[PDB]
């Protein structure tokens, strides 16, 4: 099943020409976006990150400082003003050692772990597009941490470590990592390659972590960890990695006054773990066929009546529901209860709650669900409960 | 004293010459917007509204269709891929047109409330340009509702009760109103114009609300209701605004089946609250000189020690308050009590929690205050109920406070 049939059939997003590459997220589809930006600034608070926003463009000149103009040239769109030329973002990098390079920093402030769901423009042929998993413009969940050279090893462990948990939660069975090397066109000695790239050798085996070298497909920067899913077809799709980058830190001025007074440049880590969010929706839909665990479900409960009888009780537990923080609607129509049951069925909507007569007396629900497991009648606060507690667990069935 | 100056005070955000008007947000400025966001999508909920993303940047194709390539033209910034030239959104109506496109709407989708927190790129003359308040990239609490004729009343207050129900949180009751009329260069027949400039004047006067005309200021594609707010110089600044639409839709192909089984154009309402989430930022920052309400402040608690000996006990109190959802941050440092004060006073921290040898006896706390106040000792539990509660409820003043700071009484 193929995110893209899937992703009409839910309303979740639309393409069109006037924008290729581009994604529309419709409310049902940003709903999951969202959620998973929740999910992971969750995640960020306990591994300490900040989180910032970096402009969307900035001057060519910066650019060209960087070595992406000389590397990255044809993946970047441009655009002009006052006979000045800037790039639209293809990375969040160069924005966020502005923003360490504002104010004095020592050792005292390292590592700085800096978080941004960054977006991204890259300028992918036409004839490569496809879905939601590779786009012109998509969101990565991003950060680059700056730290001391005795810090990478912990560094880069944390960052394995997030990876890890963070996929546990959507429990892929199918992960595989690869340390993608030095690319023909790069920055830095060969020396800092060699370096850096058995750091990142020597993270993963210390990690238990098996992987497949892919000799040369490295970032211009530095050597890259990916961790790698699988869609539908089995095509592989670079998700989280983790990269160590010894250049661009200095080719932008960054600099801290050590534990030792000396000034020296951060190492740099980048990460992302998800990867972008939009691929990591495309992967997550084909994962789960739409059937999204109850906390990522655009609409995770509809309420509904059998006449307009019960019109008025339906009403009384949406409210309550939506005031227990649970993304509820009441299907009211005119409709046989059959037909509302299969519409929000095949919308895989978790939970159905059906309100006859006999439910208005007891004061109960008739629960279902989108598998068509009957429920028979519960009551309504030990929904509610049932449904918090499988929200804030973020529970991969149940 | 300007936003700017506050902005530096409070490392909220920075700005520079490689990207003229395009903001750097800080951490501790990124909390306060993203709280706005939390407290905006609070209300979308409640007054059923969607929420859409649109992309960046579609075809000139589509933007010519629309009249914004004759009427928008100077302020739209272009690229270009594969010989096709797209301009980056300058508004985000076009698309949310487009999500409405996608799929047979029927008269009992109406009213369609469509909201985005829309990133927009506006090319401002550079001398124009005036930190968070006039920038070339700033997001939209925006939203577009697509109504029946029949629907234009009821839809249109929604957005007026909506505007003075978010600005009352801040304390803004009293608002200037403006409504905008025709500009020289627009769409639409006199007729059209005639009957939306009636429609936003008969709503403000139906809701008591005093008003002026703004002769010719209005969009090329309809008539502005403005809500106004003030910085520190009186300067005016549009914030809310709430638009009525006869245009847009039939030119970018919109429609719907109505009762009869008729194919309808929808009425397009524009509306934003806060205007851009960096303009209002600005105005709140000139407005509470710095001292933001607790559920905005970047850090609400300082935990601060007298000497070594406390340490252990700052660091326990900064985790459970961390735990209870508070944004709260230790204060260590071999300085005296009232050089931290001072430091965290000009940082604006709502609560400075002081941890002497008797409070960590005790369990408790000495509470200070940004204001100068000091609040006692109290208990650790008693604080943090205390402070979730003047979170929860978004409270305007703290705890045995009568008036914030506030520049406009
Ligand atoms: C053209 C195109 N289309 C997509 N759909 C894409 C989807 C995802 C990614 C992608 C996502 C995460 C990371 C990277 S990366 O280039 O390997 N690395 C970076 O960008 C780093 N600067 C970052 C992790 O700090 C790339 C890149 C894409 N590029
Ligand atoms: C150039 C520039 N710089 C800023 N800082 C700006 C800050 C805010 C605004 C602004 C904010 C809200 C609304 C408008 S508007 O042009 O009047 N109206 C619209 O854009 C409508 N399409 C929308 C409300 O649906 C404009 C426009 C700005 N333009
Ligand atoms: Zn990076
Ligand atoms: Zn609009």
């Amino acid at each position: 099943r193929d995110h893209r049939k899937i992703g009409k059939q839910l309303d979740l997003y639309h393409m069109q020409e006037e924008a290729p590459g581009m994604v529309f997220w419709h409310n049902d589809g940003w709903t999951i976006f969202r959620e998973l930006e929740v999910f992971v600034r969750s995640k960020l608070k306990e591994y300490q990150y900040q989180e910032v926003k970096g402009p969307f463009m900035m001057d060519r000149v910066l650019w060209e400082k960087t070595g992406h103009w000389d590397n990255y040239k044809d993946a970047m769109f441009t655009t002009s003003s006052e006979n000045r030329e800037y790039c639209i973002k293809p990375m969040n990098c160069p924005g966020h050692v502005q923003i360490f390079n504002q104010g004095l920093k020592s050792y005292r402030d390292l590592p700085l772990r800096m978080a941004e769901f960054g977006s991204c423009h890259r300028n992918e042929p036409s004839g490569s597009l496809h879905g939601l998993m590779r786009v012109r413009g998509f969101t990565q969940d991003d950060a680059h941490i700056f730290c001391t050279e005795e810090q990478i090893r912990d560094e880069v462990n944390g960052c394995i470590r997030l990876v890890y948990d963070m996929y546990s939660t959507f429990g892929f069975e199918k992960i595989v990592v690869k340390l993608s090397t030095r690319p023909e066109k790069r920055i830095g000695s060969d020396e800092m390659w060699d370096r850096a790239e058995a750091d990142l050798a020597v993270a993963l085996e210390e990690n238990n972590i098996p992987f497949e070298y892919q000799l040369g497909e490295g970032a211009f920067y530095g050597p890259k960890i990916e961790f790698t899913l699988y869609d539908c077809l089995d095509r592989a799709w670079q998700c989280g990695t983790v990269q160590l980058d010894f250049s661009l830190p200095s080719r932008l001025s960054a600099s801290y006054v050590g534990e030792d007074n000396e000034r020296k440049v951060p190492v740099m880590i980048h990460r992302a773990i998800l990867g972008s969010m939009e691929r990591f929706i495309g992967i997550l839909t084909e994962e789960f066929a739409g059937f999204f665990p109850t906390w990522l479900a655009p609409v995770q409960v509809v309420i509904m009546n059998i006449t307009d009888s019960q019109s008025e009780y339906v009403n009384e537990l949406t409210q309550k529901l939506s005031n227990a923080g649970i993304r509820v609607k009441a299907d009211l129509r005119n409709e046989k209860i059959g037909f509302k049951i299969r519409e929000h069925t095949l919308r895989r909507v978790p939970y159905m709650l059906v309100c006859g007569d006999k439910e208005v007396e007891s004061g109960k629900v008739a629960v279902r669900t989108r598998r068509g497991k009957d429920l028979g009648s519960m009551d309504v606060n030990e929904v509610i409960e049932k449904l918090q507690q499988e929200i804030r667990s973020r529970s991969l069935k149940q």
